[PDB]
Order: C-alpha cells, then structure tokens, then sequence
C-alpha cells in the first residue's frame, strides 16, 4: 500500500 | 551537512 513518509532533517 | 529529505509518497 501508500506510505507517506514525512520530511526530515538529515545530519549528513 | 544538514540535509533536508522532502516528505513523500512511497509506494510498498
Ligand atoms: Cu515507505
Ligand atoms: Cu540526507
Ligand atoms: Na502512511
Ligand atoms: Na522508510
Ligand atoms: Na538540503
Ligand atoms: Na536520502
């Protein structure tokens, strides 16, 4: 099925 | 660095 992933802050 | 990641629409 769909799955939303939220945006994010990635410390790279 | 800080990385932003978009939230998205993920199809499993
Ligand atoms: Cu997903
Ligand atoms: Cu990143
Ligand atoms: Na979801
Ligand atoms: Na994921
Ligand atoms: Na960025
Ligand atoms: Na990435």
């Amino acid at each position: 099925s769909w799955h939303w992933h939220n945006g994010k802050w990635h410390w790279h």
